[PDB]
């Protein structure tokens, strides 16, 4: 029987965005992955706690829209490693902050290279279109 | 303790969050209809378009973590949505796709309705550029 294609993925925005994001995150992980035996979600928790000390795992999942189970798993692993600490409320430990301060600079550098293929105007345009999708596009989906 | 990564204005983060929110809203369609998880749906859509694909082939195409795809395939096999190294949708899996895809399409159209034909084109053009020239510039 014929198998009708109903979603042409390669030209489907949600797919295109998820794939690109996966590749970007994968590239950034080359900076800390093997060096610290750290997973992508674990690094994300670290960056979040640096900006928002005292956040709960629930809030981390909320703001990033990440799977709650994945977030809880990352938090559990970071706690076992002593990179974050509780008071519930979570925060970076001095050991986690040392990792953060060592990795962050390198990640910023890589992001700079990524965006260097865009002119100032193009960069502004992208951020503008992204903001529009987030603010006015998302609520129209339900 | 200085903030070295200003996430709120960090493109990789902004893109990741938006993508996750778009996927989460789409996930309600099949989450409600079949109690299915995001990775599972993605696998279904890939196998629907490319029958015979292996777990490894799915991962390379989507850039998803190999372990997440493997576990998704395990769940789908257990539930009878796909069947056997070459994977293919079962009649049940085909029905999930045919039922869900149209609704996902309509939801995506509502999402993109905020743009005009030209704005949508522009967005696709910048995303393309980021993927073609931006990625190799990173590493
Ligand atoms: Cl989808
Ligand atoms: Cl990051």
């Amino acid at each position: 029987s014929p198998h009708p294609v109903l979603l042409n993925l390669e030209q489907f925005l949600p797919y295109r965005l998820s794939v690109l994001s996966n590749r970007i995150s994968g590239n950034i992980a080359k900076v800390y992955g093997d060096r610290y035996g750290m997973a992508i979600p674990e690094w994300r928790v670290i960056t979040i706690l640096a900006l928002y000390p005292g956040s709960s795992a629930s809030e981390v999942s909320d703001r990033t829209a990440m799977d709650k189970v994945a977030v809880s798993r990352a938090v559990a692993r970071l706690l076992e490693r002593g990179f974050i600490r509780r008071e519930s409320m979570l925060a970076l430990s001095p050991a986690g902050r040392q990792v953060y301060e060592t990795v962050a600079p390198l990640v910023n550098e890589m992001e700079q290279r990524l965006m260097s293929v865009f002119s100032a105007e193009e960069q502004q345009t992208l951020e503008r279109l992204i903001d529009r999708l987030a603010k006015d596009g998302l609520p129209r989906m339900a």
